[PDB]
RNA sequence: UUACUGCACAGGUGACGA
DNA sequence: TCGTCACCTGTGCAGAATAAC
């Protein structure tokens, strides 16, 4: 019936008596903040400075004299919660503000680990797992039309390792090519310095500097990253560090676990109710009740999206609440009318991994067996095909060599090919010590890139996948399939859908930022995805193949006005009928961009029909938190009274924050993959203002639905496809504008309908 | 680069205003 | 060209046999 939050109500005044000035220049607020502090909280808001004296005593303030109320315009007094959060709490230093985000006290979780798991060195002391809380003022709407202000406690793990570096090498563990950062950081200054080349002196020689070439080692520090982590303890405590970890791992779930977060967010409004929070000498706010989500009064703020439907035929009648479930029983949606029956594909492998490649293959196509029932028939049954014809490609190449694999694999394709016919896809495996070399050395990004120019999808694979053991391979082997037959044009399953309206499009973008290593400057590209509104299903459209960032606004509109111009040809819209076009993006559009969006499909569908538009963003990080005391959670292995996802919200579990704003739930206990999984985020969903279509339950509904639609796995994806994929499709396109002899041309001919970039 | 999930660290960035 | 609110993206590691069943 309920849902719980990780926020508290804040009772404020109803009314804070200020003075205003008018301040065009922004510039003054800087220096008036200083003449002013501590007498005055200071306040910069649409041209006008607010003033709202917190001690007696001047400096006095000229300005109009006027009082601002609570439910009108909450924003004053949230920013003031900001400091005043701070100044409730004086035993507890901020490490950031706005959230004012601090340290616990007294619990430091690899000291409790280490001793939990019976371990000991004497470096341990120096790596540090210190419990972090974030207090988050937020405005949301108890009912709509009427605003309140919460706080929100949120909880994560600082991880830091003080040791000096002189230290660290003395104790065995090689320093080079470690991530070195600023022990005390400059005012607003970089932290990262770079990568220890060596150490000859108490100065540390530098290689892809952020700054100068040299530091001393007491200016420095290793990051805090798990690399630096795991590095550093399988070098003092192996192969021990495991039962370290697991520990550590015990720990955390003791603060991010459901109910234990739960108990972490009451004992901290507990605290904060204690006494009341001082907004001013004499104005008292007050931390109430745990907020809730609810249909309780005149409350509508909690539902349950029905499950998301696997459909695998046009007629309704084939469909699944699991994906891999219905397409083992169904077999895959287009298979009826799949053109290819016997696809020829390009096995490129070191020769000297032949063996352990024709297993996989063997495995992949014809099936495990009854044994290993998650991949028991094989591709060419599992998709209904006739048969599947491996080219073998055996490359000459060894995985020390660095500098000339991709070379050789190039040549080994490009020989290969001239002989033989037309292959209609390739799968390229490849040594893990050539996965991540750099792209003008690496064999994935050039196989990819002359296969692609080639009109030839690749499913890629590294060495340490073929060799998987039977249990987790064919998990692996399930995906690996759904993808090569997206990449061979196929439609593995569609989403259900019923159509209110004559025509529904979604469209998607998402962004990659690419530079060769950390120094270098991130340049952005993006993509773009199409989905279209079926006969009770969703169909994933084109995808573009332009991703420079540069006016991504007008390709938007482009693909948008194309695609509607195109759908009215199709489907032949009658006076009257409605047309719905939905946006989705992991940040919000322009108001202007929205505006000349809104125009250009206006304009291009028309006066005989009426036109919905929606500009949703997708957010992964935000400081909400839904919980659900009467989940109990499931049982997570054999004999293991231990359970996982303990108060996670169902899967479709929609919750109201404003107007403009929904919590969507994605992530069930049955999704839930850990007893130590911590109590799932939820995604939220955001409508922009300027939107003609303003039913966000129902867009909360449409993202979770897309999230379904992945077909590079069989499990749901994080974000919906629309975005999903265009991500993709933007770090793809965007590694392939930098490689020799790439070419576009083929990904609207050969590749117009292969999911190429799954 | 079979993926899902989680976390960490780093870089910063976006939208709205005048 | 600043204030203010907000959180995005890249990378690397690990899974009480990781894989909705
Ligand atoms: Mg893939």
């Amino acid at each position: 019936r309920q849902l719980v939050s990780n926020g508290f109500e804040v009772n404020l005044p109803d009314q804070v008596e200020v003075i205003v000035r008018d301040l065009p220049d922004p510039s003054k607020v800087k220096e008036e903040r200083t003449r002013l502090m501590g007498y005055w909280f200071v306040h910069w808001f649409d041209g006008k400075l607010f003033h709202l004296r917190i001690k007696a005593g001047g400096p006095n303030v000229d300005g109009e004299h006027r009082a601002i109320r609570t439910a009108e315009h909450p924003w004053l007094l949230r920013a003031r919660l900001d400091d005043a959060l701070e100044e409730a709490l004086p035993k507890y230093a901020a490490v950031k503000k706005r959230p004012f985000t601090f340290l616990a006290q007294k619990d430091e979780l690899i000291d409790a680990a280490a001793t939990a798991a019976g371990l000991s060195h004497r470096l341990l002391n120096s790596f540090k797992v210190i419990p972090r809380f974030a207090l988050s003022p937020k405005i949301y709407e108890p009912v709509d039309g009427t605003t309140r202000v919460g706080v929100f406690v949120t909880i994560g793990m600082r991880y830091d390792i003080e040791a000096s570096l002189r230290d660290l090498l003395e104790a065995g563990i090689d320093l080079r090519g470690m991530y070195v950062v600023r022990r005390k950081r400059q005012p607003g200054e970089r932290g990262l310095l770079g990568r220890v080349r060596a150490i000859s002196d108490d100065m540390v020689q530098l290689f892809e500097e952020t700054d100068l070439a040299s530091v001393n080692v007491n200016d420095a520090k290793l990051e805090g990253s798990k690399e630096n982590f795991t590095r550093c303890l399988s070098a003092l405590l192996g192969h021990n560090y495991k039962k370290l970890l697991n520990a550590l791992d015990d720990q955390e779930a003791g603060y991010r676990t459901g109910p234990r977060f739960d108990d972490a967010v009451r004992r901290m409004g507990e605290f904060l109710a204690k006494k009341p929070i001082r907004l001013a000498d004499n104005i008292n706010a007050q931390v109430g009740d745990r907020i809730v989500f609810s249909n309780e009064g005149q409350a509508r703020n909690v539902r349950l999206a029905p499950k998301v439907e696997y459909v695998f035929d046009r007629t309704g009648a084939k469909s699944a609440e699991y994906a891999w479930r219905g397409l083992s029983q169904f077999g895959p949606f287009d298979r009826p009318s799949f053109a290819n029956r016997s696809p020829r594909i390009l096995v490129v492998y070191p020769s000297s991994t032949q063996g352990k490649v024709e297993n996989f293959l063997s495995a992949f196509r014809d099936g495990m067996g009854s044994n290993y029932s998650g991949f028991s028939k094989g591709f060419v049954d599992l998709m209904g095909l006739t048969k599947v014809e491996f080219v073998m490609c055996p490359v000459e190449v060894s995985s020390a060599d660095r500098n000339g694999a991709h070379t050789k694999y190039n040549s080994a394709i490009e020989d290969k090919l001239a002989g033989a016919g037309e292959v209609h896809a390739g799968i390229v495996v490849l040594f893990e010590d050539h996965a991540r070399l750099p792209d003008d050395r690496n064999p994935y990004i050039h196989t990819k890139s002359l296969l692609l120019t080639l009109g030839v999808p690749t499913q890629q694979v590294r060495m340490p996948t073929v060799l998987l053991e039977p249990k987790s391979l064919q998990y692996t082997l399930q995906n690996f399939s759904i993808a090569t037959y997206a990449k061979l044009n196929g439609t593995p399953w569609t989403v259900n859908h019923d159509k209110a309206i004559n025509d529904e499009l979604v469209v998607g973008m998402g962004l990659a930022e690419l530079s060769g290593s950390r120094t270098e400057k991130r340049q952005r590209f993006v993509g773009i995805t199409t989905v279209f509104a079926g006969d009770g299903s969703y169909l994933l459209g084109n995808v573009s193949k332009e991703c420079e960032y540069e006016g991504y606004s007008d390709a938007i509109r482009e693909s948008m006005t194309g695609i509607l111009r195109e759908l009215k040809k199709r489907n032949n819209w009658r006076p009257g009928d409605t047309v719905r076009v939905v946006f989705h993006a992991h940040r919000p559009l322009k108001r202007v961009d929205v505006a000349s969006i809104v125009f250009e499909c206006t304009r291009e569908i028309g006066s005989d029909q009426n036109i919905q538009m929606a500009f949703v963003t997708v957010s992964h990080d935000h400081p909400f938190v839904l919980i659900d005391r009467s989940e109990r959670g499931l049982e997570a292995y054999k004999g293991s009274t231990a359970r996982k996802g303990v108060f996670a919200p169902p899967r479709g579990a929609i919750s109201r924050v404003g107007r403009l704003t929904r919590l969507l739930a994605v992530n069930s206990p049955q999704l839930i993959k850990r007893a130590n999984t911590p109590l799932p985020t939820p995604l939220l969903v955001s409508l922009h203002p300027d939107s003609t279509f303003k039913d966000v339950d129902y867009l909360a509904e449409q993202a979770l639905k897309f999230t379904s639609l992945s077909w590079r796995s069989t499990l749901p994806a994080a974000t919906p496809v629309t975005i999903f994929y265009s991500e993709r499709i933007a770090e793809l396109l965007g590694r392939l504008k930098s490689i020799p002899n790439w070419s576009s041309a083929n990904l609207n001919i050969k590749l117009k309908w292969s999911r190429w970039f799954l």
